[PDB]
């Protein structure tokens, strides 16, 4: 069987930099035409001139014929100038800006400390059209890890959405179904993206017979029941929830070893997992405006005028994608998956 | 410069391994302890007398000389165990007790339990005879979260097996719950319980957050902040039936670091001084001693031990890596300065 | 090792009737608890008091010491009153009814015409809880042999259920990947058998390089992947499949003869057989609830009480059983077998 | 009685075995056919001038006083064959032909090819020369079905072969698929098949259907419903390159109904009124003569034969069995009422 749909996108993705980016930027740009690319570098994508820059590196990199557009994103800190993000929004610069857990501790040309810090920039955001992208985890010593979501939900996220209720908000990498259900039952205003991982597995993929951690990513793989509601909003054909795979990659020595570095390098094998969830909702008819409809709809923008079909032939996930000093280990490394890219 | 001297104590829960790993862990738990349970877990699991003979003198054969220890050997209960072959390793001097492990439970578990009802007469005969029944208390079935194993454990298997066989002594192994903690509390004198420093010291966020910690992955799991507390607060209370079993569980550096990494931590090295620090912020001193050298002889009917070991409040680094054959091994608390060491 | 299991019962055998039943029982009794026995004698048991007398022959040849309770079946035909199944089915002699194949041409008192035929006996099945054994083949024929079992889905099966959505039916003896998929997504009213040789062979081991009438059985042993269908569904832990032999002694002189029977004569070998294909499929952890406990959970009967011990002493299958005048080839005769009995 | 009256068929296809077989099947077949190509496959195949010479004389022993009878001979194919014995047997008169047994593929098969490759300078040399290639078209493969062996063949051995030898005449023995059908017919010049009546008058059902017949056993296998259409709709359209090639197999009866019986049936007794009952069925009797006496002929480049063989539609019943001299044997459509036989 063939399973053709418009090319997709991917909203929510980390191609690194340097030769990292050399090599990774190829899987997503083989596939996807547009990608959410998140800024958080080494020194973060705080700049304009830094989002053009790095634009052109990304581009460097994109082998000859994929039509991939890089959509570059402001990593929000206390620190930044409004009329920064705004200048780069519309110069077309900025398609998003993003927000990461508050921290007061954090140096303000590296986070934020509160919303509060940064309401000028929110209410400016509101006020031109810029979506907020939202990594939605409070990380305070004394929240338990699986808590943490739900935990934003409900001292930041409502809050925040009742003061600014014209800025449009992604929930990113949604993995619980206190959000699957937040998101479900919100406004027009209110999206989210969701991973293969998180729709794959639960917390007892990662650590029953052994712990994994290529299946550790952030925010955490939680009970089953949470992945269930993932699978079942999906399954849904919900129209506001869509393609992000946040792929995260980190080379083998910094995943096995003592303090393993959070995220799966996921975007050789993203698709074609989504498909295998879809198919197993019964819902592959929903499948198409998940990974190619409803994000462009959502963001403003056109789909895709080409296509892209998978087919249900069993190949087998590389177990390791070469880099210059060191390696990658893709999401589902070695295995032999359903569906996949004709 | 503060000194803490307890009579020598004993490990009621230990993992030796064999070969080259064997050869380098002993040391660290027959140096300090007097006695230790040695699991029966092996690559072919310890389920006859002769193999934990044979078991045994390898175990022996790697003790330096001056050290006063002695391994108190187990059974591997599987399905199909004679109930003889128990009795007989028992009557021999051989086996101390019996170990029950929930098939894949954990490392080396896949010959393990798969009912009650199938080893009802060897528990039946245990119960005659007086030997204590030492048991992973987690359910395997693939529904259930891994964090309600434990919980899930006591409802049921651990009651209503209980609830049969009333004059059985039984080992709650490494609890890990509140649910565990209140259970062996509020259980009668033929219940007992051994609790890890790890479960004492971390919680599952200690593992997860701020990345991935495969030296702190053991099974049971870490569990939440609130688990944690409720384990350390027993401890502090002086309750009786819980001591020390550390369940130092050691795997080479490429079993754990790796993609799918093995459970168990190797804190023998580093395990008693780890309790202190947990008693001492708990106020807790003062039962200490009990904990580590008082409880578990009582529970299982042994003498005290004669000798004494000394810990000083002075600090002192685990090593990072500990070297193996053709491999190294990595110690709980590597590299971390310890505010209590054991004095030589 | 040594594999023990909670003493386990075969839901699907033919014990036949004078000698040949004071042969064969014995190989049954000495391993099951209890057996489903159809119920196809010359003179089909389609009344109480038949089944009555059937029974005491069987436990007449049960030897000493097996505690081994035959469970009866009653033949379902076009002439059977529905009320003499009812009368069987309340005083404990019936436990189910057997559906074999329909054909227009079939007597009365001997077999069914069509399901049509037979719904009111159907629906007072649906009303009393009693289960539906269904050998599942259309015998048209214009049908080809390896397609009889597909075509009984889609034209006969499909929409029986679909009307009698309360009727427990066991598809007996699965032999394609149709049925298995078509079980495996089914209610929790649908369940199925599955022999030992349609798990360990496939056609071909009954047609290259000879033709071999000991593995001729029906429904007919199909291509390699419906066998690799059958061993999947059995290695998953499938709770709706469960042991049935479909143990068919024939003696030599009518298998190995111008037009042999079908039946393979496995009671002396198969739960060995099984332990194989599941030790096969790495999926020995699952062979207990096969052999002992899905079965008496579909059908609502306790589990039984005691064990059976299955060895890896690997021994011989004897090359015939004596009969009176001649003898029977048991499945797998003269080969060496991994699992025993212990 | 419509009489039928053809010119004196051959046979493309025969296997007469040796003994005490040889002697009581060889009659059926020198009877009625003016040639016959005799298949090589013996307990010792026919690889060697000398053996062919030996062989041919023992069938020759066994040919009635009154037979116009000729056996050709053929050369087994072997991966070490020399291309210079078979091209001494053919200008010695001896060999008509080659066969190529994929190794295993049937009846005392072990000896045959295992790769075209290893026999390529003996096919180019048959090329040259003009001899004949006669296939057993089956893959042997244990992973691919036995009901796709045919197809696959085509595919991945015929078609490679045919590309590379373009002047090489091939016969398609025992044509037996829908598949094998379409090639031949929509095939060159070089390219002719043989059809059994078996092949035209069965399916598989007919083998498997209410019980298990080991005297339709056969290779390449009985096939479903729409392979037999394709081959009986093949001859019925007079297509020029498909000829008669019974496959007689004889086994004896206790080879045969045994727990693995040989691949084989023996239909010499019965097959050219079995051939002309399905061409009657057809409507295709006006094809008939072509089929069993001047296509092979042509394909061969041998002249027609000069004699008649009278077929009348009166029916006989098949012997059930046939006395051997410590067996028996099962003819083809044993005990059974056929419309068409030869007229003495
Ligand atoms: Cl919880
Ligand atoms: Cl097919
Ligand atoms: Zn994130
Ligand atoms: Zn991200
Ligand atoms: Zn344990
Ligand atoms: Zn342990
Ligand atoms: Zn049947
Ligand atoms: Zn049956
Ligand atoms: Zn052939
Ligand atoms: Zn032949």
């Amino acid at each position: 069987q063939v399973l053709k749909i418009r090319r997709p996108d991917d909203w929510h993705v980390h191609l690194r930099d340097g030769d990292m980016l050399k090599t990774v930027v190829p899987y997503t740009s083989e596939i996807y035409g547009r990608a959410i690319v998140m800024p958080n570098l080494a020194s973060p994508i705080t700049t304009v001139d830094a989002a053009i820059a790095y634009r052109q590196r990304i581009l460097d990199a994109v082998p000859a014929g994929h039509d991939f557009t890089p959509l570059m994103t402001c990593y929000l800190t206390d620190s930044l100038d409004a009329d920064e993000l705004e200048r780069g929004f519309h110069e077309g610069v900025f398609t998003a800006a993003k927000l990461y857990p508050a921290n007061a501790t954090t140096n303000s040309s590296h986070g934020v400390t509160s919303v509060d810090a940064i309401m000028p920039v929110l209410e400016r955001m509101e006020k031109l059209g810029i979506p907020l992208l939202v990594h939605g985890e409070v990380t305070h010593a004394d929240v338990d890890i699986f808590d943490r979501e739900a935990r934003f939900i409900d001292t930041v996220m409502e809050p925040l959405r009742q003061r600014l209720t014209a800025l449009k908000v992604v929930f990113e990498h949604i993995t619980t179904k206190d959000a699957a259900q937040y998101v479900r039952d919100g406004n027009d205003y209110l999206a989210a993206t969701i991973t293969p991982q998180h729709l794959m597995f639960n917390r007892n993929d990662m650590l029953v017979g052994g712990i994994r951690p290529h299946l550790y990513c952030l925010p955490i793989l939680k009970r089953n029941i949470h992945q269930q509601a993932l699978r079942e909003l999906v399954a849904s054909g919900f129209t506001r929830a869509f393609l992000g795979t946040d792929s995260a990659p980190h080379s083998r020595h910094r995943k096995e070893t003592s303090c393993g570095c959070a995220g799966c390098f996921n975007a050789p094998s993203a698709l074609g997992s989504y498909a295998a969830v879809f198919e197993e909702m019964n819902a592959l008819a929903h499948f198409e405006a998940f990974c190619s409809l409803n994000g462009p709809q959502f963001y403003g923008l056109p789909m895709n005028t080409g296509w892209v079909e998978l087919v249900r032939d069993e190949q087998q996930i590389p177990g390791n994608i070469a880099l210059a000093d060191d390696s990658l280990v893709p999401f589902l490394a070695g295995e032999t998956v359903r569906w996949s890219v004709k």
